[PDB]
């Protein structure tokens, strides 16, 4: 996977006195800003999937809209942690944004099943950044973290498990009708 | 088919000094005339269609609705083609109206594979007309041609498209449960 | 005429059990579809003569708007037609449509002229479908002709005549500035 | 005709890098300061008409009234063309505007026809700038003088048209109460 | 300048018995032709100056809006002497428009100082035309001069003043901070 | 420049029979694809700058939500041309987006002229593409190019060409004056 190797890099390859820093380690800075580039990964494979349910053989209207709009999600997060990063006092470190790894995917059962895998990578990587703030004695960091992603993972997680389930329960992937009602009904 | 005969039909046969008239070559006078009569003999294809599906054996009437409004735009694109005859300063000559080729349809998915092959068959008619246009050194048809008419033949052929790829994908024509629910929530 | 050709047509030719029929004879099924045919001519008819006003050396805007409004009401009539019929349990059997005679009118009097002519001949067919109605004891299609064709064919007959009247009283179509009166005062 | 000595002047006398300059060629910086001159000939001529109608001894006030709005239009046509020889870059060069050829019009009639001469003109000078355009392979100048121009001209060579048809029909330049008549109805 | 040679040419060249005229000389007649030429070159020189300013490299939006407003009053004085002509009973006689001397300004502060210049030039020509109208006992041409336009030109004279010496004060034409903050607070 | 080695990528690189592909040729299928690329890259690179103006050492706001609304668009644009891949029946094939070549712009006017450079390499991207759509026929593509991306990238060009020319005048990047006084007034 691509968000593997995005996130095992070493810290000194995510870094480029401001009168406004205080309490603000340097292995932060670096988490930060290889945070943004994952948010960014995730956007990306997002619009990959929408723009797969939009096909002329495929044709499933609402698939296609609630992906889309967990694209502009996922870039609304990178925004913020870049506003974050100079609130503090650090510097951003761009890098390059990686293609997704899939192509084809198939079905919405499919679909929704590498959406889950990748919402609990995402839940990882921010557990991990936590437990580098306290080491560290950052109490901000860490407030801003609880604040903002934790329950909004665990929501995230919650929904997509009880579409799986539903989907499941109905006869996907080899009944294209329970697709088509489960677009009109739930989605819909 | 009628609509290879009418179309194959030399310019000789499509032709009866105007104050108005400028740069606007005979072969094109006739070549509108002979579009005309397409545009009206789709209109008639259609109207059959529509009153198919309201017989007391067939009985779907969101179908009827919806293949009675593409007969009524297709009778307001000759209008406006017989508009441009007059502005640019040609006559008119008028033709037979084909009855069309098929008399029963046997079902909704057959009626849509109809409909995406005439649209499809319109959609090159049009393009002759282009090149024919562009050969004479005549912007004004060809812009004419580009603002109305071929965006919105891309737009008609990729809606049938995914009509016909859903109504497949649910088991149509066998299941008649599938065609009354298509019926209920797509079209209506 | 075009007009007489359809209308004396024998009924073996205007013909292609279902669960709602009643009381309905073959005969009237035939003679219906040969109304139909007759009443889409009638539409081709005043929508030649309404393009026909729109020409640069013509140029009478309201003659050619009350035109293509008769056009229009001549399709609704049709398509009443085509409803009766699914109603009492018939099949439609279609057929070509006719171009019309008249290629150019060459006046407001004259078109108008000939359109009482031609309202006069659907009268006289609607009055022979009336009675085939009542030798065969089917009291609903009575009822449906009386009370949808005949007052109409009444008022529009007097209309056209109170038309013809005034513009020969005011010296068409020598004169030139009585039809441009008649365009402004009572058709606009 | 002043209009044919203006539109057949070299180019080499119609000139005088920017920072925005892109695909611009100066063969069609100079046409566009040639066309510039033209449109304000144009609207010379349109107010020398309009004040024509004016005089104690013709007296028709909606003549007037049209022919100083056309002389409006024709003014806002050449503040267009300033501005786009502004938006590409290039550097407008002004000229003397002559005369107009006529100074007594003599009818409604006469100026009617006066006046689609000159707009059937402006045509011919449009089309031939449209094929140095595609000569040069620039698609903005082109779309330019498509959607702003073309339909337009072709429009008010139609009403221009329509007009001399109705006021011929009439009785007009010998009798006066058709051209009082035709102020008041179709101008009014 | 253009101004000196078209306002001291004879009246002789600026001629071509009505119901309406009492008391109108023809001098006078001559007179009021040649002024209507010279408001006409005024509004030309306007334009000119008014899309100096739209330019990439000069870029300043309120000098552009403010030149373009004085050239549309210009063109109104011209429409108003030509009704005036008409209500007296004289013929309008028209010539060329010539082309304005400068094609480029080089700043706002020259501009304005060019201005008040072509103002003057104007003022001092309706004070010769004041006093020929009252060399030959016309009241109600002197009154139309008094009414309409001296007071007029007493007040675009003392607003170009204060423009100039404002844009002096502050440092043009070698500051360009100072023509940017006067294109904003003053023009805005 | 990442810019050029990304537009001179051979076509075969940007390639993976549908019901609906009519007059559609693998060349400009995979030149459509190239140009999604070309405009996610210019997306990154306007983020970049956006939040470079929000550092604390450098504080303009206005200069931010400027390039923040250009980054906006420009995905706009991107998910614009998968639209339109997907109605004509092509397959789309994404690759990685490259990291932005400047990491510090260094003032307003760097910034400026870099955006200027940036969208005068897209405009001959875009004539590329339709020259390619010229050679084969085309019309369709054509018509898309010149309505919906030509006259848009000829605003921009002329916009930012104005911004750099008054940011000159005023003496910047010397005095912080001028910068400070252009954000409050211009963009704000």
């Amino acid at each position: 996977d691509s968000f593997q190797v995005i996130k095992n890099s070493p810290l000194s390859e995510w870094l480029i006195t401001s009168q406004v820093r205080q309490n603000y380690h340097q292995d932060s800075e670096a988490a930060i800003n290889r945070q943004i580039n994952l948010e960014l990964y995730a956007s990306y494979v997002y619009l990959s999937m929408s723009y797969y349910f939009d096909r002329d053989d495929v044709a499933l209207k609402n698939f296609a809209k609630y992906f889309l709009h967990q694209s502009h999600e996922e870039r609304e997060h990178a925004e913020k942690l870049m506003k974050l990063q100079n609130q503090r006092g650090g510097r951003i470190f761009l890098q390059d944004i990686q293609k997704p790894d899939c192509d084809d995917w198939e079905s919405g059962l499919n679909a929704m099943e590498c959406a889950l895998h990748l919402e609990k990578n995402v839940n990882q990587s921010l557990l991990e950044l936590h437990k580098l703030a306290t080491d560290k004695n950052d109490p901000h960091l860490c407030d801003f973290i609880e604040t903002h992603y934790l329950n909004e993972q665990v929501k995230a997680i919650k929904e997509l498990g009880d579409h799986v389930t539903n989907l499941r329960k109905m006869g996907a992937p080899e009944s294209g009708l329970a697709e088509y009602l489960f677009d009109k009904h739930t989605l819909g």
